[PDB]
């Protein structure tokens, strides 16, 4: 899985019947060293995330694994809420 | 999923039989400020997207979970159009 | 899919059992304006592709979703050759 | 599967039901001459690794082909230790 | 699939009981101009394949696709050895 930031929320209308439902928001990828890369996803969030909060990242069919998301068109997936990331130099982050 | 803008489509001819019927999109990907990228995908078109308009595409086996996607070759499909992209400074992309 | 330029052909005695009768074509990535990337892949075709067609590739599973090729390792097919290819300016590509 | 380094640890309290229980690493990708590059997992260990210890990575699909992994949104999985990576110059690494 | 080159073997004894039996190659590889890459798998082989040898190398879920490997955690499996690749130009390779 990936680390990521959530940057805000998309909003579609015109979309499939097994995209009905599903929260989607739009997750910036993070590096080892907590910075913002270009990567992407507009993930669908399971968890509750909010702006600027880290998160975990389930890519490909990952993403469906969840109760009712086995048939939908999930490519990404918000699969948890980041407390901390400790390396060897100590904290990298601290939600707190 | 991806942000991503109709560029055009495809006509393929000489194909699958499994590919007959299916609309075939040019999708160029935008990145989290709305700027294209040199990323692609030619997608299946199962929402009715056209020119310039910004979409959602689906990637890998999730392409395939639509009704009657199941057995097709599809690698990535268009399965939203995108009314808004709201981020902390407020809307990125608005359609309207 | 992606845009794809047929290079030429992969010769393999050496191989798994399930390689048996598939054709490997070495196709090189387009871009979207018909440049080519450094990306490729060593593609089977069930289409009858030849040098300098241009033609779509699936990736991924989406690969092993025709009649036969379910159970083959395959991760790149030739699913269908380009006649064209429009976008606003008007046509990147024709065939003819 | 990629040579990985273990960079430390990712706890997260707010996830996925189908993340309980798994254990979460940060492992950095090193390249094919033992150095560190940008790309990263953070993925559920199955095998006891520690800190620095060089390890193997599976990604997609395959991270979810463990006993009781099948059903959790893993992207990437750490399926083995790394005793000794040997190239024509010689060594690569040597755990010892 | 991609053209990659062997560099050599992975040996690993602490690891999961469904990559026990498994030969782990290193492969690098290869771009269109038979010209080395920075991309690299730890790939299992199914096929026998040798130091400096090319190789076709197949990604994701395709190199779970042979007879006993379904189960196993599987990212990259080395599918065929390359007698020959054919450009334009003329034989780009010929081992």
């Amino acid at each position: 899985m990936q680390l990521a930031k959530v940057l805000g929320t998309v909003v579609s209308t015109s979309k499939t019947p097994n995209l009905t439902g599903v929260k989607l928001l739009l997750v910036q990828f993070l590096d080892t060293k907590g910075q913002p890369l270009e990567r992407y996803e507009v993930a669908g969030d399971v968890v509750g995330a909010g702006l600027n909060e880290w998160v975990l990242v389930a890519r490909g069919s990952a993403a469906r694994k969840e109760r009712g998301n086995g048939d939908r068109p999930l490519d990404a997936m918000v699969v948890g809420i980041i407390d901390t990331v400790n390396v060897a130099s100590g904290s990298l982050y601290n939600k707190r």
